[PDB]
């Protein structure tokens, strides 16, 4: 069993074709399915699994009330083959209100975080045993990706952030080998707030499109040199911009260098990836709410500032439906390494208040160089059929 | 691990012996079992699984209401070992309101179709990753087999149809190798409407008995030359005829050449297979409704037009019970390749309206050269015990 | 992978130690557990499974009403690792209201029987495919063991009976190799009614202690010569006698030669096995009802007629509790082949009528040459907590 | 496959990092989860499982009433991968109201005990078959560890006690090889009552910190020489002391030699382990009730009597929450063998009487040489949401 060194061309995609959907909320109205959020998917060298931080409970359970809160000690990381809902027989792989998992080619690494917000711990579980651990360094909610990390030749990288959301914070880059933290590089380059990175390999390095929760609606980038642990940060060039809230295509800017200062603050976990001077990217269709989800390429979006020439658009979830977080995931082909993405379809609380709980389902699409049609694949549950 | 080249005599069967039954509807009145339809079964080189397109829900769930509709974005392809009902822990292998799956001897291919009816996409998933994709070519509900496809030496064939049900349409033949579409032959021969093919290998080729939803109650045939992608079509010779609705044994014809123009239009997925100049075939016992199911051989049924000399009849489901779709599936023995078949037992809506849902159970029998008795194995659920 | 030739001394046991219990009825009052009966257990070369013919339904389901009836088309053979209840995710391995399963050392053979009582079929499923089939030969409820069969060097033997319960019948002995019936020897020796045999290997042969449902309360024996298919029958010598109903230890006889003609007719599936001139045997403690269960050795019980000198008694289920069928099962050790037994604990209908259903749980003990104490392990369910 | 000889340094830990949590009680208010108690965890050479003696029932089941009682014949030993709750599909590996399981490196040994309290039997199950058995030797509730045992080079050791709780009793040490009891050493050294040992390897021996239910609040030690079966007993030196009830840190003593005679009698299963002249130990935070749970090192705690200089404290469960039993478990790293521990979080009856049942959830932490924060991870269920 060799290690994943991911040495292969990124496949030249033509768009995304539907891959999987789990129908959790729909199934939750007549079945014992966990309450989750902040989901993601990642595959070992043979198959894909789906993760999500449950809420230590089930939907049709009085305990689901007030599940809007992100961090309680009962959130553990769930893991099932892709396509199988989070039913009672699901393995809570670790305790965590934050996470990242990846397979170096020989085993699974899971970085789980629970604890006081002011003093939390991150355990590094690999191959079943707990190899290392680390503690909060800024005393203000130690956080990580909420999606897969990446390993090249045995050394995995996962970024983490401790500090203020709506403010300045401390972002670091962990290089771990076999569960053991072997180097921590801090953030460098022009980025002003790195949160929830969506990372993918670009041999010999790792690239991430993160979330600026402070001053940018445009997305930061993080370049990790695997060879020496050096790091560089920037922003996307596309004036198209992919964060919510955002300004709006016409009055939207990005110089790839600094936060755009347009509706900047908050955001949502999202992704994007390069292809030449181009960018493949997805965002909610709504710029105020996390509603609907669309994808499209942007000619120039990578290398040329404020470019807004978009082509190959696609709606994954129509605007009249709720979406949420989104990340990317890579998958090795016989000839190239293809990129895919998942979309969190959050329901219930804060927004919908008929019910007192909050959960979600997922939808995943994968890059294809084939052909495809049109559609819309939302959660699908009728809130008036749902418990509570 | 070699590839399945299926080079072996078709076993000389004497009839069919019971193989499996899942009791889904019965179990659904006190258990969380998915709502499905358009089922089928297929085996890898070691075991058999059962597929079905669920309805993104469970029976005892308010969401099962109005599940009579064939295509919503929540239909995904379910897959379990043969004999295990579709419970919450079932893996939705892909998103699809149409499908075909087959194992080349090294891995599983699944062709799933979801999307707009006017613009749908078909994803080609193999070995876990999404290798290819294709789009609607006639803009009118891209469709496929609803049963297993077949692979000879690494190249799998699955047929698909886009166009008008009750009208003329565009039928093509896909040859895919390792998830990658490697050639598309269009329809040839005398066939007027090819829908829902039931294909089986006849080394060095593949033979299908399909569904003419336009002008024939007799069933079309499709011959696929694996060696060169050439294709020929015909109709069955048996005046016995196997589609529903149909005329009736005495006033029923078939010249094996053209649609019989007798109650022709609509139909139902069915199967049949040759043995010399003979044909083994099954159809509902009812010629108006999909009620009951019988099988029998027809001396001459293959090679001699309008032959109606049937022998070895067998009732699988008595006429006082509902049946539905039906397909075939092959299984390699130590000496020959035996053919088997499954029967969809659809319940609920449109016909039975006490309940507002629609689902089904299955029953499967396999060819035997032994002896057997008599019986009847219907769904078994008491609609007055059922939810809704 | 070699074949099981079972060439090893029967371990010199000192009694039985508790092995497994599933708690089905208890679990059925708050969980979806199948309705079953006529259970049994058997192990492959690495682990043991538990079988039972379900009733195509769940206990807390309106469909469980009137489950007292033995043969409906919905009874299928369930199979799980030993210790895991028959929950929704259980695989119905085949359709059957009668059965026997055994592992030749390379694969599992399952003989399943469904169909008309007057015309039923028995399918021979091996390694996943249906290799053979046979039909009713006396037109009066084709039956088989209801427990494991045995294979020596690749040829498995399973006995079957068609004919009258309370009368004369046709009993045959099937020798099948790889699912294919390869010889049928008919019954020979002094036995008058062979039903529900409990067979175990005694290299180079197979020995069975069956059920005389016509004229004997003492149990028939069946000797199968694997080397030539010859067969001999007898009865047990023990005047202690193990069938229910029976006369009673003091006024009970057996000459090992003919049916005792004492409360003879009906009976229940049971077992016994030899050790020198001795016999290890179990029976219900009640001689009218299937209540409680006891085991004990009988000095002389094998070779000396009407012997009633019993030692090492043990109560498995106290007399104030219900039991039922019982069979034996062998398990290969590193030095000898040990024999074990299971007990069916049937509840509900006919006897208990608060509820309208009928099901059961199991308890299994294994031979030990160690020490042990005393106890009683009944079903445990409180009928007043149970559904219906 | 070699045997586990555990030849490696105990890792130099810096404290414990969160490892797993199952959320059983929380999940039990809307899901079918077994009623258990006296849990524990142990890993084979690749993964960890969690055990617990169920109560032959489910929480939302009328049968859970009066589950406060420790020994009924329906208690069987449950086993699932670590992180997966005890749902209906759980395998009851054996019948037992007492237990210990361990993996010699080639297979699992389970010592299960059921039977009369006055006359009980202990079955030795290994590799699936029941290899040996033993009977009560003092006729007064034969008992064992309630946690993992340890095997060095093929010979596993498990200690057991028969006799009076609140009195003098007979404690023995079993050395079993492949399920076969191969030597029984009786207790030696200064210990006055050994119950519920928490054992761990210290090559070439095994060390246990047990429970004195008679005259000590300080914990006994048991030294097992694997090389010759010799045995020595003592008490911990720490004046800090780890049993509940206990006196209180300031007025607490221990000379490592004799029971402290301070609130001595009853107790609770707990653990501790040495590191030089130091001791890592955990106890409830409450000295009257089993409430909350804390851990800390004690400088001198191993080798110097009445030492109370504690450092590196950590609260696992805050004092305002219930805890219970606790044991240790070892896990082999690539360089050293690390020790971990689990905590039973018992709820319901005797203490909380809103509900009539009694069950629990678990929390497990593992030794780390990294860093960590602060927190509290209790059961989490709201008793007013719970059934009954
Ligand atoms: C593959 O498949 C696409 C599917 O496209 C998308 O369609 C829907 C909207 O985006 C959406 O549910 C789904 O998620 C797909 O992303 C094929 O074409 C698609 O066709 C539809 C229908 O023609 C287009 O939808 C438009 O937007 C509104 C909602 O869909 C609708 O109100 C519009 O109404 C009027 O326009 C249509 C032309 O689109 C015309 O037929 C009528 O005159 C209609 O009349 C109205 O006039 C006023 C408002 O429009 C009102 O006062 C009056 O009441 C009435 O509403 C319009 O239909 C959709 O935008 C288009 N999508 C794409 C992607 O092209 C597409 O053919 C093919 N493309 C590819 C790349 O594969
Ligand atoms: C293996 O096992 C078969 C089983 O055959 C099938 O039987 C049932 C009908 O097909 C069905 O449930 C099951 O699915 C099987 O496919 C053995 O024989 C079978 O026997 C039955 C009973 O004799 C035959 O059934 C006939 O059809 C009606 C329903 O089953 C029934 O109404 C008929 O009634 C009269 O006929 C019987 C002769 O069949 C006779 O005993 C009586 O006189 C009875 O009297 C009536 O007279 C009028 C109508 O018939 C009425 O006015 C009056 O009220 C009363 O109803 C009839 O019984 C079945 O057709 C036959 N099947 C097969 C396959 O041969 C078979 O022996 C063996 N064969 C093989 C190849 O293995
Ligand atoms: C290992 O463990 C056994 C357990 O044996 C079995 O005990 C119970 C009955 O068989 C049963 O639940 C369980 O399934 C076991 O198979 C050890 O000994 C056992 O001890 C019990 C108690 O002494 C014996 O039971 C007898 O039968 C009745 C029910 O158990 C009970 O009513 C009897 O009552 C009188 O007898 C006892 C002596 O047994 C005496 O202590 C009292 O004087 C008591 O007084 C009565 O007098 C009249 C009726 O007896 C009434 O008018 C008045 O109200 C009152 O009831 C009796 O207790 C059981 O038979 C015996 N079993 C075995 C197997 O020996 C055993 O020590 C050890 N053996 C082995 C091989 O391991
Ligand atoms: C890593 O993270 C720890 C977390 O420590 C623990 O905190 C809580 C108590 O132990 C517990 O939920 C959790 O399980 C952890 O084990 C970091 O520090 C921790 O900080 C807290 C808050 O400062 C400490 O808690 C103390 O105890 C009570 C409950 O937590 C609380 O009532 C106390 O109140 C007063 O003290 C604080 C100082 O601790 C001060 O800010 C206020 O003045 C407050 O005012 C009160 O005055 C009177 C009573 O105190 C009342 O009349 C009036 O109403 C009001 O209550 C106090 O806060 C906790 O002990 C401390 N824990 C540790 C482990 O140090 C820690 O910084 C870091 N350490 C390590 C090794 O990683
Ligand atoms: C990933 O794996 C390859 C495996 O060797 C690393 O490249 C090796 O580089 C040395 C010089 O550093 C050559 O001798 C090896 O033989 C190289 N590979 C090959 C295929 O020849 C590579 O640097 C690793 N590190 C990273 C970040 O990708
Ligand atoms: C299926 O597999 C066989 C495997 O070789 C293909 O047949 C081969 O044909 C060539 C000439 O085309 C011979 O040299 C090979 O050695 C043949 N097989 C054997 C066993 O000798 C066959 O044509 C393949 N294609 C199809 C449709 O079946
Ligand atoms: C079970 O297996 C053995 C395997 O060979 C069979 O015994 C063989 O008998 C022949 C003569 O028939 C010897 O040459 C073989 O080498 C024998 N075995 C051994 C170990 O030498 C045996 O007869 C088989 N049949 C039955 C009923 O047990
Ligand atoms: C304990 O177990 C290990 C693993 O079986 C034994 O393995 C060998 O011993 C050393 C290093 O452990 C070398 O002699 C071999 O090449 C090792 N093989 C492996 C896999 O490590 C070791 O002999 C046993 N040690 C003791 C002290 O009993
Ligand atoms: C555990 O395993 C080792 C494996 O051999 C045992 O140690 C062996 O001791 C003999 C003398 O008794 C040496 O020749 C072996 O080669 C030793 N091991 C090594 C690695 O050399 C050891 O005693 C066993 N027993 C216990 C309690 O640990
Ligand atoms: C880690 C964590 O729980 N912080 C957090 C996160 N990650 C997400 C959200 C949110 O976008 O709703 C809100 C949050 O407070
Ligand atoms: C693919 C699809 O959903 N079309 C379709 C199919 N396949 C079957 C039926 C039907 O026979 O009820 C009806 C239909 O409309
Ligand atoms: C095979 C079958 O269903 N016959 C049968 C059997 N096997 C058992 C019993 C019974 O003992 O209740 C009763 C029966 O009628
Ligand atoms: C073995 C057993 O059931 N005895 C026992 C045990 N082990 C524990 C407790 C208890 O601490 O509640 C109480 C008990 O009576
Ligand atoms: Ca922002
Ligand atoms: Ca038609
Ligand atoms: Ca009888
Ligand atoms: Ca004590």
């Amino acid at each position: 069993v060799e290690y994943r060194n991911w040495s292969k061309p990124q496949c030249q995609i033509t768009g995304f074709a539907p891959f999987s959907k789990d129908n959790s909320i729909r199934l939750s109205a007549g079945g014992d399915i966990w309450v989750t959020r902040e989901p993601y998917v990642s595959c070992d060298p043979v198959k894909c699994y789906q993760f999500a931080l449950g809420q230590g409970t089930t939907l049709d359970n009085k305990h689901s009330n007030d599940t809007v809160h992100d961090r309680i000690p009962h959130r553990t990381l769930l893991m099932n083959e892709l396509g199988v809902p989070f039913h009672l027989g699901t393995r809570q792989v670790c305790i965590a209100w934050s996470s990242s998992s990846c397979h170096d080619g020989k085993a699974w690494l899971h970085v789980c975080i629970t604890g006081d917000d002011k003093n939390a711990t991150a355990s590094f579980i690999y191959d079943g045993r707990l190899v290392d651990s680390i503690g909060s360094w800024s005393q203000n909610i130690l956080r990580t990706q909420e999606s897969e990390c990446v390993c090249i030749n045995g050394t995995c990288t996962v970024v983490m952030t401790d500090g203020s959301a709506s403010g300045r914070a401390d972002t670091r880059i962990l290089f771990i080998e076999e569960g053991k933290i072997v180097h921590i590089s801090p953030l460098a380059g022009s980025a002003q707030h790195v949160e929830e990175c969506s990372c993918y390999p670009r041999y010999p390095g790792v690239r991430c499109i993160c979330r600026d929760n402070w001053k940018g609606s445009n997305r930061p980038v993080v370049d990790i040199n695997m060879e020496d642990y050096s790091i560089d940060s920037s922003y996307v060039c596309s004036g198209l911009v992919g964060d919510t809230p955002r300004n709006d295509d016409r009055s939207s800017n990005s110089n790839c260098r600094d936060p755009n200062n347009e509706r900047g603050t908050q955001g949502v976990k999202g992704w994007a990836f390069d292809n030449g001077n181009d960018l493949w990217m997805g965002r909610t269709i709504s710029k105020d709410l996390r509603s609907g989800y669309e994808t499209f390429k942007v000619i120039g979006g990578w290398s040329t500032p404020n470019s807004k020439s978009q082509i190959n658009r696609q709606v994954i979830v129509d605007s009249d439906n709720r979406s949420g977080y989104s990340g990317i995931f890579s998958v090795e082909g016989k000839s190239c390494i293809n990129r895919c993405f998942y979309v969190e379809l959050i329901r219930g609380r804060k927004q919908e208040t008929r019910v007192w709980w909050t959960s979600n389902s997922i939808v995943v699409f994968c890059g294809t160089s084939g052909t495809y049609g049109t559609g819309s694949w939302p959660d699908g549950a009728n809130i008036n059929f749902m418990p509570i």
